[PDB]
């Protein structure tokens, strides 16, 4: 049984930067997006039901998914998008706990961009939020993606607010100024998490 520390943050908060810092400390990272990408890769059951629902030509000859192609027709008929979820959802769910169970580190870092939006913090033991100013969010996204300021702002208005994230955070790490000052905080958090991880299974009283 692994202690699950969930990580989340808005677009451009540098989630990857924080996750890698924990990775360097020996923690296994389970990214929610990679999980989502794997359940629809060659061999996966999800490919099948896709061909049965949307169509046979949904899956290329080499068995791989026409990922960027499917993403089109779905947003062309967004009412099926909900369907394409009841299918992948339980699978994502299964793969995620399968990889939590496979981790050997004292605790795992579960990076969930939509932690707040999908209330996935209800499945975490600890919630770490990487926090930055909305300004920084705009800045970094206007460079790493080459988009207008009103394009990112349009995204921000679609994700949970900064405050909504802080409302469910157990720990918060500041990341709006050089991916190096992070070292200090991660080390602190990491030390505490090991502490929590080693005691949670047999702890008689909360905290």
């Amino acid at each position: 049984m692994r202690y699950i520390v969930a990580l989340t943050g808005g677009i451009g908060s540098g989630k990857s930067t924080v996750a890698n810092a924990f990775a360097d400390l020996g923690i296994n990272v389970i990214d929610a997006d990679i999980i989502a990408r794997q359940v629809v890769e060659p061999g996966a059951p999800a490919l099948h039901a896709i061909a049965d629902h949307f169509g046979a030509n949904m899956i290329a000859a080499d068995g791989t998914l026409q990922r960027r192609a499917l993403r089109e027709r779905i947003f062309a008929n967004p009412e099926e998008k909900n369907w394409l979820n009841a299918l992948l959802h339980p699978l994502i769910q299964q793969e995620t706990q399968h990889q939590i169970q496979q981790a050997t580190s004292p605790y795992v870092l579960w990076v969930v961009p939509l932690l707040v939006e999908n209330s996935l913090y209800k499945k975490a033991n600890r919630v770490l939020v990487v926090d930055v100013s909305p300004e920084t969010q705009l800045k970094r996204t206007m460079q790493r993606d080459d988009v207008t300021r009103e394009h990112v702002e349009q995204i921000l208005a679609a994700q949970a607010t900064r405050e909504a994230r802080l409302a469910v955070a157990d720990d918060v790490i500041d990341n709006n100024g050089a991916p190096d000052a992070i070292a200090s905080d991660v080390a602190r958090l990491h030390a505490h998490y090991l502490q929590l991880a080693s005691q949670f299974v047999s702890q008689e009283k909360p905290e």
